[PDB]
């Protein structure tokens, strides 16, 4: 038995540690509405996605990657001498990425797949890539691995902010907003993206980040806090520095930023802050 991780593109994890485990990518692509196609990775730099976007008279359009492209990748691993392949996929809620995975991972034969839909996004999907491969190396069998993942879900989540609601609107990853068609407060519910509050300005709603993350995780054995900035470099760097502050050290607290595929629904002044039940291995 050999045990294979790999994810989809929006997990975003950093190039250092996709070079040292040599994690596989199922890449996410992003269209402008000039005929521009791009296929995301750490190759792109982030800046100049968001002023091509900022310049788009229209919002540009993403795309899951296709069967055949999960495919491809099982069939690479299964080539190289994988028995067993951890996928770890964007949410659900959010994207067909998972259920194509899944699909994908009936179709290939010789080798088996364990899809599992991490319910969130970025650097927090990023941390089931990253259990995945620990258990791997400490020994453990798939289905325990992916029974370790379901219980680290239902201690993992995330709130966010974003300065428009339009992309999220238009792209309908918003749910449960059409009285919105003030600063709202979205939070990950159930693998999919809902309204928490509104406040009355940008700097309440960063603070409403913090308490809501801080009254939960309150609670848990082990914590690792994930600040997901945008495009403003001061919000995300605001709202780290005040973490480092109010945790104490046995906090994890991590820095991580949104790629193209996200930033295309979020728009501008995207900032998550993220939770985990677990202190994740970042190295
Ligand atoms: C701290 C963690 C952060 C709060 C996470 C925020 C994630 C926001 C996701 C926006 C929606 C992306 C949909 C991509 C669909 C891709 C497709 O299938 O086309």
């Amino acid at each position: 038995m050999k045990i294979a991780v790999m994810t989809d593109s929006t997990s975003y994890l950093s190039q250092d540690l996709i070079d040292k485990y040599n994690i596989q990518i199922a890449p996410l692509s992003v269209t402008f509405d000039d005929g521009k196609n791009f296929t995301e990775s750490n190759e792109i730099a982030i800046e100049e996605f968001y002023n091509k976007m900022a310049s788009s008279q229209t919002i540009p359009t993403t795309s899951q990657p296709a069967i055949g492209e999960w495919i491809t990748k099982y069939e690479m691993l299964r080539d190289q001498g994988y028995t067993d392949i951890i996928v770890i996929c964007l949410s659900s809620g959010i994207s067909g990425s998972y259920q194509s995975s899944y699909q994908a991972g009936e179709m290939v034969e010789g080798v088996n797949v364990h899809a599992f839909d991490s319910k969130l996004a970025a650097m927090i999907e990023g941390c089931y890539v990253l259990r995945a491969i620990e258990m791997v190396e400490e020994g453990y069998e798939p289905q325990q691995i992916i029974d370790d993942l379901t219980n680290m879900r239902e201690h993992t989540g995330a709130y966010l902010i974003v300065d428009d609601l339009k992309n999220l609107q238009k792209s309908g990853r918003i749910t449960g907003a059409q009285a919105w068609v003030m600063k709202p407060v979205l939070k990950f519910e159930d693998g999919k993206i809902i309204p928490e509050e509104k406040v009355r300005t940008k700097k309440r709603a960063i603070q409403t980040l913090e308490k809501k993350v801080l009254d939960i995780v309150k609670d848990f054995e082990e914590v690792t806090l994930f600040v997901i900035n945008g495009d403003h470099f001061e919000d995300g760097q605001a709202l780290y520095k005040k973490l480092q502050d109010d945790c104490p050290s046995a906090y994890q607290v991590a820095y991580s930023e949104f790629g193209p595929v996200v930033a295309a629904h979020l728009g501008s002044g995207g900032l998550g802050l993220g939770y985990v039940g677990r202190k994740i291995r970042l190295t």
